[PDB]
């Protein structure tokens, strides 16, 4: 086995000339040369069986990544582990190398309107495929959007994904939520568990705002600050929107806030393409039932130079089941992960 600034990283014969890329807490990531395909690749090391939540989201992610096949979603080229479940300590995930991501790019680069259009298009083309599989990403954000040097875009990090379940969405006021605060739809904080497709659309809207200005549009510092950031720009909800909120705690909280006026988008983004602000508006709609869908966003005039429904594929095999992974002993998790990764074992 071989070293990379510390821990073991033995990725076996096939992958050589390692180079650290950063322990980004979803393992330790290194680049390497794939001697069968003769391209440099990316390798992510997982050690999940020492805590169960790490295991369930490793399992969910692998099953999703393996069933999905789409230009705008990162795939898995290979999975390296021990040949027996007794010996399986670490799991290595091999993917196409991607030189950067939109988070790193946004810190340093002004995006032209053409780049914003093209990035937005590829996010939605990939998200169309995801939703057609009845899957919600739930953690869309710039660092989860990888780019190569020709600005090809691929969605990654399905660790928080679930099968959609719009019928069992409702919950109380201020119920805890895992996904990154800045991209949470307003209804997460009010009445939603995030089991609805419109959760991802809000997130993409936030990414679009961030592409126009290089700064997060709603940088909430704590759970409830996130809601007050949204309301400060969108303004106080309408009575019609408030009447859709039946939980009294959520509704009376909104009712208690002083009246705020909308901030016009062309004030926030006086440089922006007006067609882009129109689609931003429909994406950042307070009411989840009025928020635009992924397919209508693709048909929006801002994307018409790219729109092509015959070149925007949908999944063959939808997940018709949420994976019943929460009530599983750690031994079942480990074995299901072993079994899911057998496809890459020699033999």
């Amino acid at each position: 086995p071989e070293m990379v600034r510390g821990q073991v990283f033995d990725v076996g014969p096939r992958y050589t000339n390692l180079s650290y890329i950063g322990e980004g807490a979803h393992g330790m990531v290194c680049s390497a040369y794939d001697n069968v395909n003769k391209v440099r690749v990316a390798i992510k090391k997982i050690s999940p069986f020492e805590h169960q939540t790490y295991c369930q989201r490793t399992l969910r992610e692998i099953k999703i990544l393996l069933r999905f096949r789409h230009e705008n979603i990162i795939g898995i080229n290979d999975i390296i582990r021990a040949p027996t479940i007794e010996q399986m300590k670490d799991v290595y995930i091999v993917q196409d190398l991607m030189e950067t991501d939109l988070y790193k790019l946004l810190k340093t680069q002004h995006l032209s309107n053409d780049h914003i259009c093209y990035f937005l298009y590829q996010i939605l083309r990939g998200l169309k495929y995801i939703h057609s599989a009845n899957v919600l990403h739930r953690d869309l954000k710039p660092s989860n959007l990888l780019l190569n040097t020709t600005c090809d875009l691929k969605i990654c990090d399905f660790g928080l994904a679930r099968v959609a379940d719009p019928d069992h969405d409702h919950t109380g006021f201020l119920t805890e939520y895992v996904a990154t605060r800045w991209y949470r739809a307003p209804e997460i904080m009010l009445n939603s568990k995030g089991y609805t497709k419109s959760i991802d659309i809000w997130s993409v809207g936030c990414i679009l705002a961030e592409m126009l200005s290089n700064r997060p549009i709603f940088p909430g510092k704590h759970y409830l600050d996130q809601l007050n950031h949204i309301l400060g720009i969108l303004g106080s909800p309408s009575q019609e929107d408030l009447n859709c909120i039946i939980n009294l705690k959520a509704r009376n909280y909104l009712l208690s806030l002083p009246h705020k006026n909308k901030v016009p988008w062309n004030r926030l983004f006086p440089n922006a393409d007006s067609k882009a602000l129109d689609l931003l508006d429909k994406m950042l709609t307070f009411n989840p039932h009025k928020r635009i869908e992924v397919e209508q966003a693709l048909a929006h005039p801002y994307l018409e130079q790219y729109y092509d429904p015959s070149d925007e594929p949908i999944a063959e095999a939808p997940f018709k089941f949420d994976m019943e992974l929460d009530d599983l002993p750690k031994e079942k998790l480990k074995e299901l992960i072993f079994e899911e990764t057998a496809r890459f074992q020699p033999g």
